[PDB]
């Protein structure tokens, strides 16, 4: 014969502060249980985000001046209004993207995490507010504003995504959470790898990567907590997700297409910096789980520019 | 314009929050780093972001020594005891501090709360950095369950929830500031009377580095409901300034009789409650208002404020 004979239960009985408010205040609350991390790759990616906490502070900025000085004022123009078209994503993403995830995670430690992602977007925004500090004159900082708030292109592009945020499709809410790091700011980030493989403004790109250490993390993850919800449902309703996600995708494209060829008119980057967005619009859906369908030609980076995407971040510290 | 007025196209578009708010409507605009419509606001940026911290830092692994001269009794009071913190850190970092950014005056409060926020979670996560280090996971996993079963730590935990959830914004902003600068110093307490009879020095220094955040955020709130608050007629100011004292108050009984109960066999509460009500004065300072209490209901002995400021146990 033999003898005939369930750790931390009071999780199933409890709720998070979050979930106690969408029960209509309900339920036991429970503290985050950082010693019990439901899903290691939260531990993961909270570990590795606030490990890269920076500040444009890090950056000798002032040192590009010699070279700005040696750009026209057209070229100053373009720079400024450019990543003052970024400040305006990132502002978007920082106040109500990345803080409208918080309450459709699947776990208590995602809920904070999505915080860290909406106050580091923060920092972005505030960077370019740094370099227009020390290179641009009142007037062109001024300028770029007025530009940003009447360029129709522009404003297409930052209206499409909020509906998603604001509306409440949690999973179409999560694909525009990674479609905003994922793909729409990289034709802009072209310009300043552009100017820094021709040796202009060369610390401003290591704010740019320093950025996209950042919104590399911000897309990788975002997909992931997608995939986490996509692959429990019905096969007719992952379907419709897959579709739903090329359907956006697609339209984002074509109103990228038509903001960049505007913002570059006068200076030929356009079908450039086109290739170099759709060639993030791949890795976009291969973070969400989903074939790239563009072909080499549409994607093609030429070397130098690749050079400056591809390199690493990395006595000031943090 | 007449007067030449600089940055016009702030008045001609919104915000994206606001663009959300008004049904989808207007031009929006970027921040400006540039042009601060409130020098405060980027002074207190400043602050909060050289500020940054994480609990790592702090090796709390040499506080082993002194925690193992501390009772059973004695560790499961602190694991309780942070983890009743941790939870208020959890409901202002995923509820009320995100609550404050579609309330804010200017584009750069937006952020700012973002970073609020962030920063409260690390706070929470601060906690489990210690346990990690001194708990067993039976000592952890019994908190969660007290505090998931402890009513009068419950009932604090739902007192301001509704305020950030429904559509006050000034009510909801003196919640904002009520968090920060109330409901966590009669917990707060307990480290720095172990810190004053030389035991876990490492995890005061965390609970300093809590603190240092705490009080500006508590400020903050407090500067921004006085903003708004100033504005208004001077009988809708009554009505606030009424609102302000009755959940204070309330939040005041609340916390008295969570600590009675949290400190009730190691004698700690009267001294606790009265560093607790020294720093409700300062919330009602912070908010513009005077503080009732009296220096026998405020009065923290100097071993305290000692660590503040940085024969019978
Ligand atoms: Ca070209
Ligand atoms: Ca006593």
């Amino acid at each position: 014969g033999h003898m005939a004979s369930i750790k931390n239960q009071y999780y199933n009985e409890s709720v998070s502060p979050i979930e106690y408010a969408q029960q209509g205040f309900k339920g036991k609350m429970r503290s985050v249980n950082w010693n019990v991390v439901n899903d290691e790759k939260d531990l993961e990616v909270w570990n590795r985000i606030t490990q890269n906490f920076w500040l444009p502070e890090k950056i000798p900025v002032s040192n590009d001046l010699t070279s700005w000085r040696t750009l026209t004022p057209e070229w100053q123009e373009l720079i400024t209004r450019t990543f003052t078209g970024l400040t305006l994503l990132d502002t978007i993403q920082a106040t109500v993207g990345d803080v409208a995830q918080v309450p459709n995670s699947l776990t208590d430690h995602e809920q904070v995490i999505y915080t860290n992602f909406a106050f580091m977007v923060a920092v972005h925004a505030r960077s370019y507010g740094s370099i227009f500090s020390t290179l641009c004159s009142s007037e062109q900082i001024e300028e770029a504003h007025e530009w940003v708030i009447n360029t129709e292109t522009l404003q297409e592009r930052a209206k499409a995504l909020i509906p998603y945020y604001v509306n409440d499709d949690p999973l179409k809410s999560k694909v525009a959470a990674a479609l905003m790091p994922g793909f729409l700011l990289y034709g802009g980030f072209y310009l300043p790898f552009y100017l820094s493989a021709r040796g202009k403004l060369p610390n401003t790109s290591d704010i740019i990567r320093l950025i996209l250490r950042d919104k590399v993390i911000h897309n990788y993850y975002s997909g992931y907590k997608y995939q986490k919800k996509v692959a429990k449902l019905s096969p007719e309703k992952q379907a419709e997700m897959k579709e739903f996600v090329f359907k956006l995708l697609y339209e984002l494209i074509d109103l990228e297409k038509a903001y960049l060829k505007e913002l570059y008119e006068d200076f030929g980057l356009a079908d450039d910096a086109i290739r170099f967005s759709v060639y993030n619009a791949g890795k976009f859906l291969q973070n969400l789980g989903y074939d790239s369908p563009f072909t080499e030609e549409e994607t093609r980076i030429e070397p130098e520019i690749f050079t400056q995407l591809s390199a690493r971040a990395d006595d000031w510290e943090f």
